[PDB]
DNA sequence: CGGAGTGTGGGC
DNA sequence: GCCCACACTCCG
């Protein structure tokens, strides 16, 4: 997968989060990011790197996909 | 390419083929062949054709040898 | 060679 | 002992 609008970042980003299904790590989440565009964003930096000072993200959590 | 593989049974052998573009340009894939010449590209699918007969349990796949 | 899905280890 | 952030596998 459901890929979700995220409220707190511009229009068109959309927030998805992944269960692990198999070996060590499963049952533990991963959280996605999407551009309009469609590109997949993996974590807060990689985030930042391509938004630079378009979007204040100091006080946002990841995980949540909320400004704290 | 393709060398002898010592630390599997008599007649395995390693290949290393480098990846020559893209994003992962620079790496490299690692098959094995047994003694008949099948390809095996991973080591879950190793271990199914090999079943009891041969213990993996250590068997780093990219290196080709066992670690403590 | 890509890339979803899982592994990995430093910083905490 | 957890988890961010990214590296790696493994099969398409």
């Amino acid at each position: 997968g459901k890929r979700m609008d995220c409220p707190a970042l511009p229009p068109g980003w959309k927030k998805e989060e992944v269960i692990r299904k198999s070996g060590l790590s499963a049952g533990k989440s991963d959280v996605y990011y999407f551009s309009p565009s469609g590109k997949k964003f993996r974590s807060k930096p990689q985030l930042a790197r391509y938004l630079g000072n378009t979007v204040d993200l100091s006080s946002f959590d990841f995980r949540t996909g909320k400004m704290m």
